[PDB]
C-alpha cells in the first residue's frame, strides 16, 4: 500500500451496505470491549449514529454480555430514548439513563458518529482520584490538550467533553467520542492503557512529564481521526479471527 | 421487553422444578468463581437453601475444584452440617467449619436464600487492612451504607452482617448474601473488583468519596436485589455459553 | 467420604507403579507452574526422590518449557549432579547449580521427597525487600513461624531452611519443600499468593497483622502435610482435565 | 545432550535456508510479543538482518496486529526505508520514523542482527520515572551494567544505546538488541519483567540492590549472548505448538 486507504472506512455503495457495515463494527467494538475486560457487570454503552437518519442510534440492548453481542442483538433507538427497532424478543430495550448521555452529546456535535463507554477497571481507579490525565508516554500523547476532566447529568457531561476525544468522569470512568466507531475504540483502549500506567508509575515513584512541545509534535502524529482510525485497526483484525463467525449473526 | 422480567428468576411449576434449576445455577455460580479466578486453594463455599425444607442446602463437597463443578457433585447439607443427600462416592463431604458461617446466617435471615465466601485475591489484601470500603465510584454505590467490616466463629460474623449484603472479614476475605443465588453473585464480582480498585487507587493517590446524596441517589438504583439479579445476569450468560455443557452433567 | 482417603497419596503395590505415579505427578506439578504462570526464561526446577533409591531425583530438563512437559522428558540424576537415566536425545541435561540446591536439602532432610522453586514474579518482587512474610490472612498462617528467611550456595539455602516449608531467598524467589510434590506445590502456590497480597496491601495502606493466638490456631488447620496434600488436591484435578492427555505421554 | 548446540542457531545449509528460518523465526518471536501482551496499538517494530545484503532487513508492516503475523506478511527494506520485497498487497508499508532507529543501530553495530521494540506496558510505566533499572534480583543480573537509559530520533538512541543490550527509552518504553533474533527476544522478555517486579516492589517498600560483585558474578551466567538465545527458547517452543500452524503461511 497505500497507508491512506487503511486509516478509512471503505467505500460504501448504498446506505444500506453502509448501515450493514457500522453495525457489524459495533459489534466487533462491543466484543473488543469483552475481549479486553472493560466491562463490568451491565454498566456501559456503544453507540453509533445511524447513517441514513441523524437522530437514531444503534446501541447495545440493556443486559446483554458484551461477549455474547451479535448482530442481530442491536437494537435503534431515536434521540429520546424510544426503542424503535431491530433487537430480539426480550430484549428490546436500552439502559436509558446511559443513553441520553451519548444522546446529548451526538446532538452537540453532528460530527460525532460513535461514542463508547463502560466502566473499565483502570479508568475507572484513576477516575476515583479526580486529577488529570499526566501526559508521561508517548501513547498518552494522543489526550495532549484533548482530554477532559469533569468533577462530578447528560447535559453536565456534554457541555464539559467541548470538542475533545475524552473525559474522564471522576468517581465514574472513561467515555470517549470519534468520528468513526473504530477511533472511539482506538481511543478507549489507549486512555484505559494510560490510566492503568499512571497508577502503576505514580504508585511507584514520581514520574516526569514530557515536555510540551515533544507533546504536541506527537499529538500531530497520534491524536488525529484517521490515526485512530489506523491505531484500533489490529483490535479489529483480531477480533475478527477470535470470534467473527460467532457474533456476525 | 420487558425489564421486570428480567430482573426476576422464570417462574417454577413444581418444587422439583425449581430444585433443580437451583442447583444448576449454583454450579453456574461456582464455575463463574473459577472463571473469575476467585478460587483459592479448598476454601470457599457457596450455599442455596432447599425450596422444600427451609433447613436443607446444597453446597460444593469439600475440596472439588470449583472449574470441574457439575450438578451431579452438589450435597445436601442439614442445617447442623449433616450430609443427607447428594454427591458422588468418595466425595460426600463438607467443609464443616466454614459451612456453619453459612448456617448461622441463613437460620438468622430466612430471606437469605444464597451465600458466596471466597478467598478472592483483592478482598483478601484489602480485608487486611481493616478499612471500611471507600464509596468512591458508581459501582461501589451498590454498596453505599450496606458493607459490614468485622475486626475479626459463626455467630459473631451474622451479628456483624445484620441486614446488609456484604461483610468484609478483617485478615480473611468476602463474604455476600443474596436473595436469590444470582444477586449474591452480583454482589461479591463488585465488591472484589471495588477491593481491586481501591488497592490501585490508594496505592497511587488520594481518593475522592463520592458526595453522600449523590451515593444515597445510585444505590436506590443499583442495591436492590432485583438490580443485583440484573446486574449478574450477563456473568450467567457467559458461563453457561462457555462451559454449561461440561457443568449441567 | 472420606476426608482422610483425600489427604494421602494412593497406596502403590509396586516400587514400579509408585515411580509411574510420581512421574506423573511431578509432570502434572511442572505443568501447574506454567498454567499458574510461575515460570520465567529457563530458571526453575522440581524435583522428586526416587522411591527406590533415595539418592536419585527425577527432575525437569534444562531448557525444556513448563508448559510442554511430558513424562518421557523427565530425567534422572544421581545426587552429584550426574545424569543417569531418563529423558530424551538431545536434553538429558540438569541445571547444576539450580539442582545441588535441591539436593543439599533433600540430604539434609529424609522426609523431603519434593522440592518446587521458580522464579515466579510476585515472590521475586518481594523478597527483594528482604522483609519477612507478614501474617496478615488465614491464608498465610500456612507459613506462621514454618517460612525462613534468607539475607542473600546450596549449604547456606538447606541451613537457612532448618525444618521450615518455606523459604523466601531475598533477591531471588521462592523455594518450597514438601513430604509431597503435592503438598510442595500447595506450598509454593499459596506462598507466591501470599506475597501478592502483600506487595498490594502494603502498597495501599498499613496492614494488620493476625493476633499470634489466632494465627497459631489456623497453622493447625492449613499448615501441616496432610493439610498440604488437600490444599494442592484441585489444581491437580484441573491440570489433568486440561492438559493431562498431553503431559501423560 | 549436549547444552552448546541448545545456546546457538542451527546450522544453515544455504542462504535461502537460512532466510528461510531467521522469516520463520521473526514471526515467532512478533507472536510472542502477541502471546505475552506486549504490543499497544500499532506502534512497535521486529527487524531482523537479511543474511545476503547486511544494507537490507525483514521487519512486520504498518498496521498488521503482531497476533495475526504470518512469514507471507513480512517486508523487505533497504538501509534508507524503502520497501524493496515481500508482504502482501494492500500492506507494503514500514513505519518509517520506527524502523529508521533501527537502522541507526543495525548501521552503528555490525554484530546486531534483530532488534525489538514495543511500547510494553511496565516497560512504559517504568520508563516514565526516568530512572536507572535497579539491579535487585538475580533475573535481573542479565542486565547488570549492560542496560542504557536515555533521558529523552535515531542518532541519539543508538548513541546512548553504545554497546549495552537494552536501553530504557524515557516517557517511551524499551528497546532490546541481539546477535540473534532468540537473545533479543530473551532480553525484551526480561527486561519487561523486571520493570514489572521494580513497580511492584518500588510501591511496596524499599527494595534492597543486589551487591555489586555477586552481580556481576551472576552477569556472567545470564548476560551474554549464547545464554540469551538459551533463555529465550522455551519461549519459542511455547508459540510454534499454540501458533505453529497458523503463523508459518
Ligand atoms: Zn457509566
Ligand atoms: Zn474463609
Ligand atoms: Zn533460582
Ligand atoms: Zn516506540
Amino acid at each position: 500500500g497505500g497507508l491512506a486507504a487503511l486509516t478509512k472506512p471503505p467505500t460504501f455503495a448504498t446506505v444500506e451496505a453502509e448501515r450493514a457495515w457500522l453495525k457489524e463494527r459495533l459489534v466487533a467494538a462491543i466484543r473488543i470491549f469483552a475481549n479486553e475486560g472493560f466491562d463490568h457487570t451491565v454498566a456501559g454503552h456503544l453507540t453509533v449514529r445511524d447513517p441514513e437518519n441523524k437522530h437514531h442510534f444503534w446501541v447495545n440492548p440493556f443486559g446483554l454480555a458484551f461477549r455474547l453481542m451479535t448482530v442481530s442483538d442491536l437494537i435503534l433507538v431515536n434521540q429520546e430514548g424510544t426503542v424503535i427497532g431491530g433487537g430480539k424478543e426480550g430484549r428490546r430495550i436500552v439502559n436509558l439513563a446511559g443513553f441520553m448521555i451519548h444522546s446529548a452529546i451526538h446532538k452537540a456535535r453532528p460530527e460525532v458518529q460513535a461514542i463508547c463507554h463502560s466502566h473499565s477497571t483502570y479508568g475507572k481507579a484513576f477516575s476515583s482520584l479526580g486529577k488529570p490525565l499526566a501526559i508521561t508516554t508517548q501513547d498518552s500523547c494522543a489526550f495532549y490538550g484533548d482530554v477532559a476532566l469533569l468533577g462530578d447529568e447528560s447535559g453536565t457531561i456534554a457541555v464539559a467533553l467541548q470538542q475533545k476525544k475524552a473525559i474522564i468522569l471522576q468517581n465514574h470512568g472513561l467515555l470517549t467520542v470519534g468520528t468513526t466507531i473504530d477511533s472511539a475504540v482506538a481511543w478507549f483502549i489507549m486512555l484505559e492503557k494510560q490510566c492503568q500506567v499512571q497508577l502503576l508509575a505514580d504508585a511507584a515513584g514520581q514520574t516526569i512529564p514530557i515536555d510540551e512541545p515533544q507533546a504536541a509534535f506527537t499529538f500531530k502524529e497520534l491524536g488525529h481521526e484517521q490515526a485512530g482510525y489506523f491505531q484500533a485497526s489490529p483490535y479489529f483484525q483480531v477480533i475478527e479471527h477470535l470470534q467473527g463467525e460467532e457474533y456476525r449473526k
